């Protein structure tokens, strides 16, 4: 069910996040100017941070669906899921111990993410842009997208204002 927020996107994958909001990774989207879900720009506005794209729908595109939160990353050792889509329409939850922050070349530049653990009882570069969510009590939330794989580890962009300031 959590899956069909989980959609083909650009050269990847992306995420809505509620009816209003996709999130997805920044090298994988369609240019900027793009028709999307039959949407022009104008009735959605886009923002990003790093390898982190944002749109955001005036009017609901997936009305079907309940806004679930989205966290900047989680706290380390935490245990989460990468929701691996496949073209063939394969489902794959990848445990991944979520662990700290490092950097990564992703096409021309260098952006900032979560590295993470795949765990074992991985991915491929088809699969950027699936979310990372982990149940928090009774509550599932999304903490990033996947950006990339190394040799075990892979690494999320994050993105979010804390709702507490300090």
């Amino acid at each position: 069910s959590i899956w069909s927020r989980v959609v083909q996107f650009g050269t990847g994958w992306g995420f809505w996040v509620s009816g209003h909001v996709f999130i997805t990774a920044k090298h994988v989207a369609p240019p900027k100017g793009t028709e999307i879900f039959g949407r022009k720009p104008g009735d959605f506005t886009v923002t990003s941070s790093g390898d982190f794209l944002k749109y955001y729908f005036t009017s609901a595109v997936r009305p079907d669906i309940p806004a679930m939160v989205l966290e900047n990353g989680c706290q380390e050792g935490v245990v989460a899921s990468v929701l691996v889509k496949r073209a063939s329409g394969e489902m794959l939850a990848l445990a991944v111990r979520m662990g700290s922050q490092a950097a990564i070349k992703i096409g021309s530049a260098v952006v900032h993410g979560q590295t993470g653990m795949l765990l074992t009882g991985g991915t491929i570069p088809g699969d950027a842009g699936c979310p990372y969510v982990y149940k928090k009590g009774n509550t599932w939330v999304v903490i990033g997208v996947h950006v990339a794989a190394t040799g075990n580890t892979v690494i999320a962009a994050t993105h979010g204002e804390p709702t507490l300031e300090a």
